[PDB]
C-alpha cells in the first residue's frame, strides 16, 4: 500500500501552547493527493492535551484530529498518526509509562471502526532514557491493549536513539503479523540540517555539498544494505518515515540527495516519506499552493 509519502511537519506536533510556522488545513490533502502522494503522515503532540488524573486528552483537540484525518482518509490517503514529541518520557520513562498506555488506549478505542488506510505509529523517536528493554517492553504492553479493538490494523515501530539504524538490532519485533518497522536517514547530518535553527549543532552550518561522489553513494547503499538485510533476517517491511533537507542547503545538492535517498528506498521496496510539506525542509508553498518541481521531481517522476 505505502510509497509515496510526505510529513505535515511543525504542524499538530506543536507545544499545546506555541504553534509553529505551519497551519494545518484541508487544501494540504487535496494538493498532497494530486501530486501523487499515496501517504501523509501527521505528527501529533498528544502528550500536551492530557489532564496531567486518567490522562484525558482534551476533546476539543481531539476533535480537530477527527476533522483532517477523516478528510485525509476520504481522498483515498494512507494516514499514519504519529505520537510525536513525548519529552517527558525520553527523560524519565518509568513516571510516564501509563501516561504513555492511557493515551493509546483512547486513541484505539476512538478510531477502532476506521478504514484500514489508518495507520498507527506508537512513539516517534525514542531517545535518551527511554532504551531499548524499557522501549521493547513499552512496545508491546502498547500493542496488546490495540490489539482489543484493532486487531488487524497496520502499527510502526522504531528502534531506539532517533530511530537509528544502529539500534535496530536492538528492537524487539512483536508476536504480530500487521507491524511495520522505521527508520529515519538523515545523513550526513551536517549535510541535511545545515543553516537550520530548529536543529540545535547545526544552525550555523554553510554551504555543504553533497555532489553524489562514489564514496557518497557507496556510505549510503551500505548504510541501507544494513536495513534490508536486517528486515530479510526478521521479516518485516521497512518504512522510511523522515528523510530531507533543509531549504538553506545548496539547490543542486539538495536535489541530489533526495533522489538518491529516495531512489535507494524504492530499490529495497521501502516505503518512504519525506520529511516535510511546506516548513524550514519544505518543498510546498502553504500560501499558494504550488511545488518545487526541482525537489518534487526527486521525489516523484
Ligand atoms: O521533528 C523534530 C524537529 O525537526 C525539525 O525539522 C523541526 O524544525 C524542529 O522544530 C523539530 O523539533
Amino acid at each position: 500500500k505505502m510509497k509515496r509519502g510526505i510529513n505535515i511537519g511543525n504542524a499538530l506536533e506543536s507545544p499545546k501552547d506555541f504553534p509553529w510556522d505551519v497551519k494545518m488545513s484541508n487544501k494540504f490533502f487535496d494538493d498532497i493527493k494530486d501530486a501523487g502522494f499515496d501517504t501523509v503522515r501527521i505528527p501529533v503532540r498528544f502528550s500536551d492535551y492530557t489532564s496531567d488524573d486518567n490522562f484525558k486528552i482534551d476533546e476539543d483537540f481531539f476533535k480537530k484530529i477527527d476533522k483532517y484525518v477523516d478528510y485525509a482518509l476520504d481522498k483515498d490517503l494512507i494516514v499514519v498518526l504519529d505520537l510525536h514529541h513525548f519529552e517527558e518520557i525520553m527523560k524519565e520513562p518509568r513516571v510516564h509509562k501509563e501516561k504513555f498506555l492511557k493515551i493509546w488506549q483512547q486513541i484505539a478505542n476512538r478510531y477502532q471502526k476506521y478504514d484500514k488506510k489508518l495507520v498507527f505509529e506508537l512513539l516517534n523517536e525514542p531517545k535518551e532514557n527511554l532504551y531499548s528493554q524499557l522501549l521493547n517492553e513499552y512496545i508491546e504492553e502498547a500493542i496488546k491493549i490495540i490489539r482489543k479493538t484493532n486487531p488487524k490494523r497496520t502499527i510502526i515501530v522504531g528502534p531506539y536513539n532517533f530511530y537509528q539504524i544502529d539500534y535496530l538490532n536492538e528492537l524487539n519485533i512483536p508476536k504480530d503479523s500487521n507491524i511495520v518497522v522505521s527508520f529515519h536517514y538523515y545523513e550526513p547530518n551536517d549535510f541535511a540540517f545545515q543553516g537550520n535553527i530548529y536543529h540545535k549543532g547545526f544552525e550555523h552550518l554553510s554551504n555543504i555539498t553533497w555532489e553524489g561522489t562514489n564514496e557518497q553513494m557507496d556510505y549510503l547503499k551500505k548504510r541501507f544494505d544494513t536495513v534490508e538485510n536486517w528486515a530479510n533476517k526478521n521479516n518485516v517491511k521497512i518504512f522510511l518515515g523522515e528523510f530531507g533537507v533543509t531549504k538553506e542547503a545548496p539547490e543542486t545538492s539538495r536535489r541530489a540527495w533526495v533522489k538518491a535517498v529516495r531512489e535507494e528506498a524504492e530499490k529495497r521496496n521501502f516505503s518512504w516519506a519525506y520529511w516535510e510539506l511546506a516548513s524550514g525542509f519544505g518543498i510546498y508553498n502553504q500560501i499558494e499552493g504550488t511545488w518545487d518541481r526541482d525537489i518534487l521531481s526527486a521525489l516523484i517522476e
